[PDB]
């Protein structure tokens, strides 16, 4: 899928290997997700809230 990130429409599964890999896990088990965008929104804030604030990007 594309996803949207800092405005711009990027591919979702190179998105998710840029992820960190214990976040990214721990989204997954935690719910459910409607879609992939919803995924990457909760994955930017959880990135900025582990990483004292870096801001996710994928350029």
């Amino acid at each position: 899928s594309k996803v949207t990130l800092n405005g711009q429409q990027i591919d979702f599964d190179a998105a998710v290997n840029l992820m960190d890999a214990e976040l990214r896990e721990e989204l997954h088990s935690a719910q459910e997700w409607t879609n992939d965008q919803e995924f990457l929104d909760a994955y930017v804030q959880a990135h900025a809230a582990k990483f004292d604030g870096e801001e996710f990007q994928v350029a």
